């Protein structure tokens, strides 16, 4: 028994296949995993103690400090999520093997219930482990100290002094992603720009 419920926006697959008890275990380990990350603070999305709002504030400040700006979202991000890509960035951190053991099968397991489409946005793990998966190139942008960028789920926006939004669509493809061409947006200093739903305006 599983047809479909909307949540958040839509999907295709996963569905009242996640229902409870394999949601404790995942829910259990994504507890556990939380303490071997910390991921970078320009990030924004299903981390404790960070939320959208923070990310619209930081935006509200760092418009009026660029002369541009380049707001983009990735397009179907979970299902475009590689797994074999996903388990090499988890062992470079989780060297615990009986740990690193039980996340590698749940997220074998959650691949085939996503009909091996990337992670299935029913299971507790799979926003966490988006986050592993974009860490590093969260950090690749967060510590250029020419630029601000902010991330929430699947959507970006960059501050720059000079256009970059050539680098940011080669490193997203070295992961497997693309952005959704119909919703990216460039402006210079004194444009506005819509962000996580709220228009941020220059001063
Ligand atoms: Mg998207
Ligand atoms: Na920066």
């Amino acid at each position: 028994m599983k047809k479909y419920m909307i949540k958040n926006k839509n999907k295709f697959r996963e569905v009242v296949v996640y229902e409870d008890d394999e949601l404790r275990l995942r829910k259990e380990l994504k507890e556990k995993l939380e303490k071997y990350f910390i991921f970078p603070p320009c990030v924004f999305s299903f981390i404790k103690g960070r939320s959208a709002k923070d990310a619209i504030i930081l935006a509200k400040e760092y418009i009026n400090q660029y002369d541009y700006f380049f707001k983009c979202d990735i397009k179907d991000f979970f299902p475009s999520i590689n797994i074999e890509k996903l388990l090499n960035l988890l062992r470079k951190r989780v060297n615990d093997v009986k740990f690193f053991k039980e996340l590698e099968k749940l997220i074998i397991e959650d691949n085939k219930i996503a009909d091996f489409k990337g992670l299935p946005l029913g299971s507790p793990l799979s926003p966490i482990l988006s986050n592993v998966y974009l860490e590093e190139f969260d950090n690749y942008f967060y510590k250029n100290k020419k630029i601000r960028y902010l991330r929430f789920c699947d959507d970006m926006i960059f501050f720059s002094n000079a256009n970059i939004y050539d680098e940011i669509i080669n490193k997203l493809k070295e992961l497997g992603l693309n952005l959704n061409e119909t919703k990216t947006i460039l402006g210079a200093k004194g444009d506005s720009v819509k962000f996580l739903g709220i228009i941020i305006n220059f001063k």
